[PDB]
């Protein structure tokens, strides 16, 4: 379909350049990386400090480039524990200029112990342009 081809073109043109997470109350960095955790088809891994689970809110900054124009770039993220969805989050960026690089700041508002969670949490992220699914990716989390 034209839509399927279009999703593939958007994916081809997309890269997540860097990302970080902060305690929203203190602004201290909890995590930073330059690995593109959005790449589909491989299980990514990340290690986060266990204090993140006690945060009332986390601020995320995600820097991305896109060759393609998007009308309504958005994300759906599911938190899976042993295969069970515990939480679903929605984030909207909106319009994306073709051949742009953009920083996207979002707030994530709030648990089992870190020792139970560690290695058993998968974040499933779906990237959309409006209702067109561009890609699905997965990251397994370890709490350190
Ligand atoms: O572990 S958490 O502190 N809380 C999730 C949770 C766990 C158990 C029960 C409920 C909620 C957490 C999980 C995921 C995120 S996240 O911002 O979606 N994020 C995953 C992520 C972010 C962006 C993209 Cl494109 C793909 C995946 C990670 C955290 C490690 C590297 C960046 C931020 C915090």
């Amino acid at each position: 379909s034209a839509k399927d081809e279009r999703a593939r073109e958007i994916l081809r043109g997309f890269k997540l350049n860097w990302m970080n997470l902060r305690d929203a109350e203190t602004g201290k960095i909890l995590w930073q990386g330059t690995e593109d955790l959005s790449v589909p088809g491989v299980e990514h891994e990340a290690r986060v400090p266990k204090k993140i689970l006690k945060c009332k809110a986390v601020s995320r900054e995600l820097n991305f480039s896109s060759t393609e124009q998007m009308e309504k770039f958005r994300l759906e993220q599911k938190v899976y524990f042993k295969g069970q969805c515990l939480e679903e989050w929605f984030f909207e960026f909106g319009f994306v200029i073709p051949n742009s690089t953009n920083t996207w700041q979002s707030l994530i508002e709030a648990m089992m112990p870190a020792s139970v969670l560690t290695g058993n949490v998968i974040i499933e992220t779906k990237f959309f342009d409006d209702d067109l699914l561009v890609s699905t990716s997965r990251v397994r989390l370890f709490y350190v």
